[PDB]
């Protein structure tokens, strides 16, 4: 087969996020969504709202000598063709006024076809040729497409993905004259026409690769010709052609009417907006409502993508699958259904809630950062507000049935309780810690979950959720309201704190090229979520002092009204020269924040209409509200306009949604999505008492001795509930005291203690309990003991953190099939040299029965044990040198090493069988801590100790840098010991029993090798 020149086609990109309009039928049968960009049709989605298939479809007109692209005509307009439907009309006029093209878009509600009603008028003596230029990017990729011709139609496909096969068919109601396929940048229609105003390439086939199709439209005799084009989609070519023809078969006028009628009927069936919405604000409402609606998938009803666009797509390559904003974000979806809910579309919210918990929720209960419309995980960051919003959606909708509560709601709420108040990522998806914005959703979600749990008879989980939410709610100011910020009076809620001390001036890099700034200096309107979600009263005083400074720092007055940047120094936007964001740049204005300020104003009884006015001034002629609008008077080399959409997403369903939701709030006189049960508790009048609660045991962190742990203390509350990892059990209160042996359910047990007063007030306490099984026995050892006989020194190198070789205890647990030998150290448990759990420590635990007398330990050890040993446990996560060893050096069994730095523990799992019938419960044992080393550094992988003075000298340098000092001897590379004196023990410390001391037991000058006492585990 002869392919036209250009293979495989030029590298391509997507389109700018700034859309003039978008559209889809209300009918779920039509699996197509179209977008418009600068006078052309940009990306069209199919079969799911998360898959773009087009880059550009526009017309070219020639006289026979020269040709022009309508995207080159400085004179073109866009306008919504119907005030009650998502149908747009683009008009292109020749710069010389010789011809005029009029295009009106619509889709066939019954099948996946995008239709274009076209009128071409020659205003000259005539004699012009008209060509359609359709450049696809099927299945979300510019490459991999194959263009062909059949039965007078232009065909294209990319079936490289079995789960998402895509093919199209461009058909002309009047057929085509000349038809051609080629490779972009060489044999494509425009490159061709530009050459000589003629279609020289006649090749009817091209690809796979980046191709484009071109079809000449036969013009009627006279000035104007009216016709229509149908772009049908299908799993295959035959399906696509058939769908397109079925559309033309019905006709543009008929299809147009049907499409426009569904939308009109949809709007007319929903709640009537406030009478105070003037014409323009009403149309903005109608278009915003439909647009939000159009972001729901047709194959997975209930799934809403953030936006049918790719921000800065002109700079985003299309060779590989990209996510853009055409993916599902729980947060953005929450904004969407909450808007449809405000407008009166209950079913969309029901499908939505069902979709979230069925398809996107993860087995652990939380919601992924992003996902495909089928639930397939996209980004994997942890945003706690994305787990809280779906709970709030179910709370609002009443989706509270026992089954849904136990299997859906509880796991999500339990995750929140387990995650703690700090979110690893806040709503802007960039950093973590105590977030005003996220903590507001966390508190509201748990407060709501509490009522749902209670309503379902689960008092334990209710107390846990309420007590937790209550504590975070009363800690809002302590954690995030700074009092020494470098702006205004210095008193305001900051954006996020890493420590929970808003006055510590802790810094961090804020990404996107913003650099390092103290948290004290970063202002963010996220605190407004507190009143919006009923977490604080509308007139809360703290939210009030945040206003002035926040406005000064990130607000600005545009001609349409006041607007806000997300936060101080935000760099997520175009660069100073106007070029698209590419990892760094400068954040612009977010119109949705005006809608947010408006809900806060409304909640306080003020007129919110002006905020709607401001939100609408950010829209284009098509009424598309963008994520961002330019904030400078200077239009860089790019055509940026103050108050107009930038290169990012437009429309942003979220911004569209925020406009509708506020509008509804205006009609009701108060924000309509605020959770009533949550506001009743925190935003109403009279506050509640907080009962006293004192948990005396356990401590913040501990290790249990069995499958149960004693949880006790004092309180003046009526009831107390002790919950571990989501399992709550009541603790009966007796004369202000309580005490319960609660069951441990995991290796790590998060224990929440909730105290509930007779009037409803709560107090909470959290404790963490580590569990390895029933404790056989233990051995203790003093800290600051890591100096051998009392003269040893750590090797100067940094890696050797202090206390690394300082044992503080040894605990043995019966762990079912294994024995868990837990060693605790004073120093931090590191693992830099990349090893199993640890790198530096080499502890030995010689097990025996106290028989015989002095018996040598392992080779490079340089020590003896008080009595004979049957086996020794080597804890060395280096060189696979760990396990239980017989006295002859034979490793009788492998072992697993786990590090628990939080507890400064080093766990060694030893299968019971490894200790051939030697029960540690009645065995004698010696414990010694050495430093691991390479064979070439000393016998048996033990880092030797050398003369103190010799070491102090530092000759060579590696001795005082990577070896122990204060013992005896110098380096000798001729013998395996590498030490010229192995009389001194290489143990930096060991365990001794009563009446004896480490200084005497390790005193090698008074005897060598030293004899380490054989001890017994105390129960
Ligand atoms: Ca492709
Ligand atoms: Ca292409
Ligand atoms: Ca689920
Ligand atoms: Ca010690
Ligand atoms: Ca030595
Ligand atoms: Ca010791």
């Amino acid at each position: 087969t002869a392919e036209p020149p250009g293979s495989p086609g030029a590298a391509a990109t997507w389109t700018k996020g700034d859309k003039e309009g978008v559209g889809t039928s209300l009918n779920p049968a039509s699996k197509v969504w179209y977008t418009l960009t600068e006078g052309t049709m940009s990306e069209v989605y199919y079969p799911h709202a998360d898959t773009p298939n087009t880059r550009e479809l526009q017309f070219a007109v020639s006289d026979g000598t020269s040709a022009q692209r309508e995207s080159e005509q400085t004179t073109r307009t866009v306008e919504l063709a119907d005030p009650k439907a998502l149908s747009y009309r683009q008009t292109t006029t020749d710069n010389a006024g010789r011809w005029r093209l009029t295009k009106t878009y619509v889709t066939d509600p019954r099948r996946s076809t995008v239709m274009l009603g076209v009128t071409f008028e020659v205003l000259d003596g005539g004699d012009y040729q008209l060509f359609v230029l359709s450049d696809p990017s099927l299945a979300g990729t510019s490459g991999g497409d194959t263009g062909s011709v059949t039965d007078g139609a232009l065909l294209a496909s990319d079936l490289a993905d079995a789960a998402t096969p895509v093919a199209t068919a461009l058909v002309s109601s009047v057929g085509f004259g000349a038809v051609a396929n080629g490779y972009v940048g060489t044999s494509d229609g425009w490159t061709d026409l530009a050459a000589d105003g003629r279609l020289d390439n006649a090749s009817a086939t091209a690809g796979p690769g980046n191709i484009s199709q071109t079809g000449q439209i036969p013009l009627a005799a006279g000035g104007k010709t009216e016709f229509s084009l149908a772009l049908g989609f299908g799993a295959d070519t035959a399906e696509a052609l058939a769908t397109a023809k079925a559309s033309l078969g019905t006709g543009y006028k008929k299809v147009s009417k049907s499409y426009t009628g569904e939308w009109k009927k949809y709007l007319n069936s929903l709640d009537a907006p406030a009478t105070s919405l003037t014409g323009a604000l009403r149309t903005q409402y109608d278009v915003s409502l439909m647009t939000v609606k159009s972001h729901e998938d047709k194959t997975f009803p209930g799934a809403f993508i953030a936006s049918l666009t790719i921000p800065w797509g002109q700079a985003a390559s299309a060779e590989t699958h990209r996510e853009g904003y055409h993916a599902v974000w729980a947060r953005d979806m929450y904004q969407s259904v909450t808007a449809l809910l405000a407008a009166g579309d209950e079913e969309a919210a029901a499908r939505g809630v069902e979709w979230l918990f069925t398809y996107q929720q993860q087995p652990d209960g939380h919601f992924p950062q992003t996902s495909r419309v089928d639930g397939t995980i996209g980004q994997n960051g942890i945003q706690l507000d994305e787990t809280a919003f779906p709970i709030l959606l179910a709370n609002q909708i009443g989706r509270t049935d026992a089954g849904f509560y136990r299997n859906e709601l509880k796991p999500a709420a339990d995750y929140l309780v387990a995650a703690g108040p700090k979110t690893p990522q806040e709503r802007w998806e960039e950093t973590g810690g105590y977030s005003t914005s996220t903590l507001a959703s966390q508190i509201a979600a748990l407060a709501a979950a509490a009522d749902i749990a209670g309503k379902n008879g689960d008092a334990g989980s209710a107390a846990v959720y309420r007590a937790t939410a209550d504590e975070w709610q009363r800690s809002t100011e302590k954690w995030m309201f700074t009092t020494n910020g470098p702006v205004g009076d210095g008193k305001y809620y900051l954006r996020i704190s890493a420590t929970g001390n808003p006055n510590d001036g802790a810094t961090r890099d804020w990404g996107n090229g913003a650099g390092v700034h103290p948290e004290n200096a970063v202002l963010d309107g996220g605190f407004l979520e507190f009143v919006r979600l009923g977490v604080k009263a509308p007139a809360d005083p703290y939210v009030a002092d945040s206003l002035a400074e926040t406005d000064a720092s990130i607000s600005q007055e545009t001609p349409g009204g006041r607007m806000w940047h997300r936060y101080t120094y935000d760099g997520y936007g175009e660069k100073a020269d106007g070029s698209p964001w590419d990892g760094t740049g400068i954040g612009r204005l977010w119109p949705l924040l005006s809608g947010e300020r408006g809900e806060y104003a409304l909640a306080n009884g003020q007129d919110a209409l002006p905020y709607l006015e401001t939100m609408h001034s950010a829209a284009n002629a098509g009424y598309m509200i963008p994520e961002q609008v330019w904030d400078r008077d200077e239009p860089t080399s790019y055509g940026h306009e103050l108050g107009r959409s930038t290169g990012s997403a437009s429309p942003l369903s979220w911004a569209m949604a925020q406009y509708v939701r506020l509008a509804a709030g205006v009609k009701a006189g108060a924000p309509v999505e605020t959770p009533q049960n949550v506001a009743a508790r925190y935003a109403a009048g009279t506050p509640l008492s907080s009962p006293e609660l004192s948990v005396t045991a356990p401590e913040a962190l501990s290790t249990a001795d069995s499958a149960t742990a004693v949880v006790r203390g004092t309180t003046n509350a009526a009831k107390v509930y002790v919950s571990v990892n989501g399992t709550a059990t009541e603790a009966p209160v007796t004369d202000g005291t309580f005490s319960l042996d609660v069951a441990l359910t995991g290796a790590k047990n998060k224990v929440t203690v909730a105290a509930v007063a007779a009037d409803g007030g709560t107090a909470v306490e959290d404790r963490t309990v580590l569990y390895y099984g029933s404790r056989i026995g233990a051995l203790s050892d003093p800290a600051g003991d890591d100096n051998g006989p009392g003269t040893y020194r750590y090797p100067t190198n940094s890696a050797y953190v202090p206390g690394a070789f300082d044992l503080t205890g040894v605990d043995v647990y019966d762990a079912g099939d294994d024995y868990a030998f837990v060693a605790t150290i004073a120093g931090e448990v590191t693992n830099p040299w990349g090893g199993q759990a640890i790198s530096h420590q080499r502890v030995n635990i010689y097990l025996g029965k106290g028989e015989g007398g002095a018996t040598p330990g392992l080779p490079g050890t340089n020590i003896n044990l008080e009595h004979a040993w049957d086996s020794v446990i080597v804890t060395d996560g280096r060189f696979d040198g760990a396990g239980v060893y017989a006295p002859d050096g034979t490793r009788t069994s492998a072992v697993s090493l786990l590090a628990v730095p939080e507890a400064r523990q080093i766990v060694t799992r030893v299968p019971k069988a490894a200790l051939g019938g030697l029960d540690p419960a009645t065995a004698r044992m010696s414990v010694a801590m050495f430093g691991n080393a390479e064979s070439g550094e000393g016998i048996g992988n033990v880092r030797p100790v050398y003369d103190g003075a010799y070491w102090e000298a530092g000759d060579p340098a590696w001795i005082k840098e990577w070896r122990f000092g204060g013992g005896a001897g110098v380096f000798d590379g001729t013998i395996p010991s590498r030490d010229t004196d192995t009389d001194d023990p290489n143990a930096l410390d060991v365990l001794v029993g009563e009446g004896q001391t480490q200084a005497a037991v390790l005193d090698w000058r008074a005897g060598s090798p030293v004899v380490v006492p054989m001890l017994g585990l105390q129960p």
